[PDB]
């Protein structure tokens, strides 16, 4: 709500998501709007994949998804935030889950940090982050 929307721009490594002996394969990315990330960071992969709302309950505000092709750069997904949104959760459904960072939680700013809007009323109100789906997992870019 303040700011009102968000977006994530995704790059995927050319070698992302290639099993032993197999070619790199598109990977499913989910983006979840969250009231809190506690249940999200604790839930097991299957639970989140098969029924996120059940395992997350009231903590899940919204969710969206897309596929990312190995080597693809600058693929953007965004949506509207909500007043009580505190985190964006990101899940990457790697075929070989072991040792991969297949989930990340990104904290949204709190009241303090978006204070500038009452005075700077016309500043852009879309938060943007950049994520890479890498061979070892998801990581934000500096």
């Amino acid at each position: 709500s303040v700011p009102s929307r968000y977006s994530l721009v995704f790059d995927a490594d050319r070698q992302v998501n290639a099993a032993a002996g197999a070619q790199p394969a598109p990977i499913k990315i989910r983006v979840l709007l969250l009231r809190s990330d506690a249940e999200f960071m604790d839930a097991d992969f299957f639970s989140l994949q098969n029924d996120a709302k059940s395992v997350l309950g009231n903590s899940l505000l919204d969710s969206d998804q897309f596929f990312l092709t190995p080597g693809q750069t600058g693929k953007k997904l965004g949506g509207q935030s909500a007043l009580d949104a505190r985190y964006i959760g990101v899940i990457a459904e790697y075929q070989n889950l072991d040792g991969k960072t297949w989930r990340i939680s990104l904290p949204l700013p709190e009241p303090t940090e978006t204070n500038f809007y009452k005075v700077w009323q016309f500043s852009p109100d879309e938060l943007e982050a950049h994520i890479v789906a890498g061979v070892s997992g998801l990581r934000p870019v500096k």
